[PDB]
């Protein structure tokens, strides 16, 4: 997967941070118990030159982080569900016991077609990642369906075929 | 920790940020979450010392390190991490896209190309939440993809680009 960041508990100091963006850019961040933020930023073809460091308190890294994490600027044009579709809502919901869904394929209850309801993928009971799921795509029991739709029409398909 | 905040107009805004030890740096915000953070020198603003390029999960994901945050991934962020190979894509179609005035229906996706349209905005900015067989793809069209790597690349090469 992508943003690979390690984690290490240095003994008596506290937590260590390696970080390597999807830019394949190199980043450590240390954390001290007293709450010391320690940055360092080094080459990206040499991870021995330090190319930055800088030191900051814990009330110093909070007001960078927040900036960063765009709660002082909130970015306007997200490519999120949350930003761009408010009334768009996915919910990861298992197929319970007494279900009416238990049995039949996608090709054959139509829930695009009838409850205005897109899957998007699915985890079943032996863990299967189940990369979009088409019309030929069996549901057992236990299984997890990554669901996308309004909470109106979700509630429809949860209140009949899935609980 | 003195911070200058200006007015990027179309791109977004730049904080400029300096330390009791005289430490500088710029954050460059985008609108569209892209990051771009610039260290400076401790007397010269023209020595550049490092910089780093991130998108707004990066960005809030070292943002909750920094501060003491917990990092909390939006739904679709949720998904890509969970399924392994599934990648979730935005693509706005061509000039001369062969889906162009085609339906969903119509070209059959799901069937012949494993791929789920996720939700769709429309040239006019309208927000189309659930795209069926009978939503019709014109030009400008804001797609979100659901499908894998190999699946994806053909989709676009096929009917979104041109
Ligand atoms: N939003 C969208 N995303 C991706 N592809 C789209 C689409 N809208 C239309 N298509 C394409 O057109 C056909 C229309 O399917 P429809 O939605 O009428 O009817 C669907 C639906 O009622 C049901 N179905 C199968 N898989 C589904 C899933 N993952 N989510 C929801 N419904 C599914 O079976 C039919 C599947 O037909 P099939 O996939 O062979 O073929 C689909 C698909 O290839």
């Amino acid at each position: 997967s992508g943003l690979n960041i390690k984690e290490n508990d240095l003994p008596g100091i506290g937590k260590k941070f390696e970080i390597e963006t999807r830019s394949h850019e190199k980043m450590t961040i240390i954390i001290h118990d007293d709450g010391r933020r320690e940055i360092y930023r080094f080459n990206d073809r040499d991870p021995d030159e330090l190319l930055s460091n800088i030191s900051l308190d814990d009330s110093e890294a909070r007001q960078i982080a927040a900036i960063l994490g765009g709660m002082v600027y909130k970015p306007q044009a997200l490519e999120s569900i949350e930003m761009a579709f408010s009334d768009l809502i996915i919910e990861w919901f298992k197929v319970e016991k007494g279900a009416k869904s238990i049995g039949r394929t996608l090709g054959e209850l139509d829930v695009r077609q009838n409850y205005d309801v897109t899957v998007i993928a699915i985890i079943k009971h032996n863990q299967e990642k189940l990369l979009n799921p088409g019309a030929d795509s069996i549901i057992e029991e236990n299984d997890t369906l990554v669901l996308s739709g309004e909470r109106k029409h979700l509630k429809k398909l949860i209140h009949d075929f899935l609980s």
